[PDB]
């Protein structure tokens, strides 16, 4: 009957919205940066993770597109699964940093924007983290 993609199904969907939400979170985080001007090195965890996440975003989508083309390919599967878990590492950091940086952002627009972005990214990771989990160990 109807046998769908399964496991990679949730990977595709979660990684797409993760990549989307990540980009939005990055654009908000480094828009203001909750870094004080008086110090010897106030490098915001946001921006540090933003650059990390920014390079992981294409990997997600690359994995996604690979899974779309070859859902029955362990090469594409493990690629997406690995990329997902690789994205979670810096991605989760930016989420944690974002929520704590919101109240310390002087620009109200950026603060409220970051709040929504991190809320999306956090939930995106919630999907992706569980998605790759099911696809990996089953």
């Amino acid at each position: 009957g109807i046998d769908p993609f399964t496991l990679v199904q949730r990977l595709e969907h979660a990684a797409k919205q993760a990549a989307a939400s990540a980009t939005q979170t990055i654009a908000a985080a480094q828009h203001a940066a909750s870094a004080p001007k008086a110090s010897a090195g106030p490098q915001p965890l946001l921006v540090q993770s933003c650059k990390a996440v920014a390079e992981q975003i294409p990997l997600l989508v690359q994995g996604v597109r690979g899974s779309q083309a070859q859902p029955d390919s362990p090469s594409a599967q493990l690629a997406l699964i690995a990329a997902s878990q690789s994205f979670l590492q810096p991605g989760g950091k930016m989420v944690a940093a974002a929520k704590a940086s919101v109240p310390t952002i002087q620009d109200q627009a950026s603060a409220m924007q970051l709040s929504q972005c991190a809320k999306n990214l956090g939930t995106a990771l919630a999907e992706l983290r569980t998605a790759a989990q099911k696809a990996q160990e089953a």
